[PDB]
């Protein structure tokens, strides 16, 4: 991997760490909410997966008394990580010059 | 500290302003709309937060009488904000050149 | 104004064109297909809005007969338009170079 | 014919291949899971198509035994290919230099 590519890879790993925290706060961010739906720790992790990828299909979601920000904060983490990889995108075309002479 | 970083932070503040304004109109927009499902100022901001992210997740959703344009404005506002910050991400790759010099 | 702003602005108008065509085909694509729930002409236009800017909260759900491609194509068109302006977004930081010299 | 378009266009081709392979897994993955909703085979690709566009819309949703990773894999696959196109797009502002000269 390239220097810039390594940075993007590092950012991806950071997102995974957040999911672990999301899976937890998710259990508590429901146990005691009006109309709750996200219960159980084994299933709470799965919900965490479908959200950090900026894809809120639905399935399960936090209420209000459970700091709705629980999901918002987790999702935002993904935006920054997937947004940083840009440093590796703006260089995607730049290589065209190297490809010209095969540098 | 830099000059593009501050501009990016300012854009984030603008998004929050819209959400606050969205909550006001959002509630009023619903008042009179069928199947609104969205009412009350205290929960108006809650639905507004997911709207800016365009994620929506699956909490609520406006109707047609509430001038759907109400969401379109908020959803579009969020997308533009998370895009302008590119001014600080488009320079991420450029830093590689500065590192080469070591100054 | 920058030649990128005017170019990006033009792209926005192109997105609206698809919605107009989508508002129609959507009625027919849904009017006559099984499991359809779109129908209605004044309601079809409203659906053809938030869908373009992704979101997925079109407030509806097309089946298969309605040539899902009806919505798929609409959503994709938004990505191209929203992704095209990316050019104007890049030149964002580039302006910093001029700030250094104050030119 | 702009090498950037060839690379970007090529990425889209790989996206279609994933949907075909993923579609067969989605239906199979959904089978055997509790509360399965995606039991369709011919329409399995249809759901996969919207999945690659990272939207979900609101047609169907994977369970937990369907190795949610199945749906998650398609979403990431779409982001990579589309995100890569950022190359030709990021190079959009660069062309300004040629336009500035007039040839």
């Amino acid at each position: 991997s390239a220097d810039h590519e390594r940075e993007a890879q590092k950012a991806e790993e950071e997102l995974q760490k957040v999911l672990e925290e999301a899976s937890k706060k998710a259990v508590e961010a429901e146990r005691g909410a009006p109309g709750a739906a996200l219960i159980s720790y084994p299933d709470a992790i799965w919900w965490s997966v479908e959200t950090a990828t900026t894809v809120g299909y639905g399935d399960r979601y936090p209420v209000t008394e459970e700091g709705r920000k629980v999901a918002e904060q987790v999702m935002k983490a993904g935006i920054e990580v997937f947004a940083l990889v840009t440093a590796a995108l703006a260089t995607d075309f730049v290589r065209r010059e190297e490809e010209r002479r095969g540098h």
